[PDB]
């Protein structure tokens, strides 16, 4: 029988929007202000979004959110808030995020709240929200500028020292979300905090870790559950500790720059330890990819700009790739580059993926960390999990010159025992009843497939290697006797602040009791027990915590199997297992499967 357990310690900021399921739907101007290397004017703005409005929002692309090219923002309120996107703007952030209500959209911000304009800075009356004692002014140390070393003179940055900082940087977040802004994409952090980019040189006065840390840690409380936090340049020190603690999202690659192939899977395959970590999204999603999931980051691969491909098979790529991965979903092409190709974004099956949660995984192939070992994982084969137990997969070729052959075989690659109806979406065909997925792909071309298990008596199940992982736990396949591909270890105890834990989202018709089976192993020498719980995505307890109790058995290659019984509400629930102070040994984890 199952006994009362206290709550798992986290490590990740486990907010509703990484809950809930992939990243937000958006257009940004970056298609505008990147090849123009200027701040987007406000008339084409209005035009975009007026096109947005008519042809994008109905397909849930319904926010637009600005970019860079700041600097020329220079009017603030009376506590240094900028009051528009531009000063040559005409109408300020309120009269902008009205325009998008009527139209039935919402404005997203780019800005980082560590930014202390010049101008703000020089009048002395401008004083710190709730703060009338501290000046703007009093904000900053003389000369330290953002990108000081490459000329930069518009922007401070801010010292995180000084009274009033906190102040600040928490009433500048919430500015923007009194004004209606659900998502805040937040730049240039790592030139904050080390000063460097290892495309440049010496960038600013760097800031330090701890500054850095602090700073996330007031963004976070402030953004709280109602607005979304995207980290455009993190640093992902120490496996991206910070940014998961404190985040929504994380950029994973280098910027789409002038788009195309090359920068979608070119430039270079090597990790770095800088900012980038890797430099295009098949790497940097496969490589951060044991930090998704529900609960943990949505990794951004930046911006869709469809009309710098060289092929319509080429933008489906685009497409797939972030959908498959659960990325953001954002738009780059404005009205004059979009030409014939809206198309690519409005799938409706291939949004529905994305509607319904879909967080991939590449194939893990071993346990080394992707960064030290590129065969750990595989870049071109993605499968993911719905909560309904239904599964996207998502097949590649990045080969330049052949045509080859992918497969995801769904026993011996995802671990079901059942085989399942497959749609391809593109083709909006069902092939029926397979074991497997398969395409012969052009070069650069993909396929992508909603896979749909039948259900004897209900028998739902998930395996762990598809879903999130969290606190040290992690992949293996270093005993046999699996289903798929592998299973979950690192649920043992360790020296850290965080327990490891793995999180299932499960979608149950009622509400009511539901029979849980755990495949598992466990050569501990003594029976060994996990942390379960069940939430709503807003993280209330629907069940739990409790203790469950998992038999030792003879060998590390000997799997068992089991039984409970848990409480889920109708819809979406979030189960998650994991190993907390007050549980005993270890085990590892193959499999949950739900009786619904
Ligand atoms: O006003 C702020 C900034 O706006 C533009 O830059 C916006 C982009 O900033 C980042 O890109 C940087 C790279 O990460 C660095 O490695 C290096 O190449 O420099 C660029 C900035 O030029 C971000 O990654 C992108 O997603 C943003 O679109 C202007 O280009 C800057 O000059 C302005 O300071
Ligand atoms: O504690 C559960 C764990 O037990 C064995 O691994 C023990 C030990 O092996 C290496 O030294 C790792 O670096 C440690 O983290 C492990 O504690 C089983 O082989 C393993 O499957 C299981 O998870």
């Amino acid at each position: 029988p199952v006994t009362a357990a206290p709550p798992l310690r986290l490590a990740s900021r486990n907010s509703v929007f990484t809950r809930s399921g992939a990243g937000p739907r958006y257009w940004n101007i970056y298609g505008y202000s990147f090849p123009h290397n200027a701040p987007i004017p406000e008339n084409e703005w209005k035009v975009n979004i007026d096109w947005l409005a008519g042809n994008f929002a109905d397909f849930g692309y319904d926010i637009a959110c600005t970019d860079g090219w700041i600097e020329g923002s220079s009017r603030t309120t009376g506590n240094g808030y900028i009051t528009s996107y531009n000063d040559s703007w005409q109408h300020d952030w309120a009269y902008w995020a009205n325009y998008l209500a009527a139209r039935k959209m919402k404005l997203g911000v780019y800005y980082n709240p560590l930014w202390v304009h010049r101008a703000a800075v020089e009048d002395a009356s401008k004083t710190v929200l709730g703060r009338p004692d501290v000046k703007i002014a009093d904000l900053v140390v003389p000369g330290d500028f953002f990108a000081r070393d490459i000329g930069g003179n518009q922007l401070y940055w801010l010292d995180v020292t000084k009274s009033g900082a906190k102040e600040y940087v928490q009433g500048y977040v919430r500015y923007f979300k009194d004004l209606g802004v659900p998502y805040l994409r937040i730049d240039f952090l790592s030139w904050y905090e080390d000063g460097r980019d290892a495309n440049i040189g010496q960038v600013n006065a760097p800031h330090g870790r701890a500054n850095y840390e602090l700073a996330l840690s007031w963004i976070n409380e402030a953004a709280g559950e109602d607005m979304e936090v995207s980290l455009v340049m993190p640093h992902m020190f120490q496996d991206g500790s910070a940014e998961l603690a404190n985040g929504d999202l994380v950029r994973i690659n280098a910027d789409a720059d002038k788009g195309g192939w090359d920068r979608l899977s070119g430039m270079r395959q090597n990790w770095q330890d800088a900012w980038p970590n890797w430099a295009n999204p098949f790497c940097g999603f496969t490589g951060w990819s044991h930090r998704n999931g529900r609960g943990q980051l949505i990794l951004d691969g930046d911006f869709m700009r469809a009309s710098t491909f060289a092929s319509d098979e080429e933008r489906k790529t685009m497409m797939n790739l972030m959908v498959a991965a659960g990325s953001p979903l954002a738009i780059a092409d404005t009205y004059q580059q979009i030409g014939n190709n809206a198309w690519v974004y409005t799938n409706k099956e291939v949004l529905q993926l994305n509607a319904d949660g879909l967080v991939g995984k590449p194939l893990y192939r071993s346990a080394t960390p992707f960064s030290k070992d590129p065969g750990s994982r595989d870049t071109e084969r993605w499968a993911g999990q719905l909560p309904d137990g239904s599964w996207g997969v998502a097949l590649f070729n990045r080969s330049d010159t052949e045509t080859v052959t992918k497969t995801i075989d769904f026993a011996k690659d995802l671990g079901l025992a059942t085989g399942g109806n497959v749609r391809d979406l593109w083709e909006h065909r069902n092939l029926g009843m397979d074991s497997r997925a398969t395409a012969a792909l052009a070069p650069h071309a993909s396929a992508i497939f909603r896979v749909t298990p039948p259900k004897m008596h209900g028998t739902t199940r998930y395996p762990a290697a598809f879903a999130a992982w969290g606190g040290g736990a992690g992949f293996n396949y270093n005993h046999p006797g699996y289903d798929g591909n592998g299973f979950v270890d690192g649920l043992q105890a360790g020296s850290g602040s965080a327990d490891p834990l793995v999180t299932f989202a499960v979608q149950v018709p009622h509400r009511g009791s539901y029979a849980i089976r755990y495949r598992y192993a466990n050569a501990t020498g003594d029976t060994s027990t996990m942390t379960v719980t069940a939430e709503k995505a807003d993280r209330s307890t629907v069940d739990g915590p409790v203790h469950v109790s998992f038999p030792g058995l003879a060998t590390w290659d000997t799997w068992g199997v089991a039984d409970g019984t848990i409480t889920l509400d109708a819809g979406l629930n979030l189960v998650t297992i994991g190993r907390g102070a007050t549980d005993k040994g270890a085990i590892n984890l193959n499999w949950i499967e739900l009786d619904m």
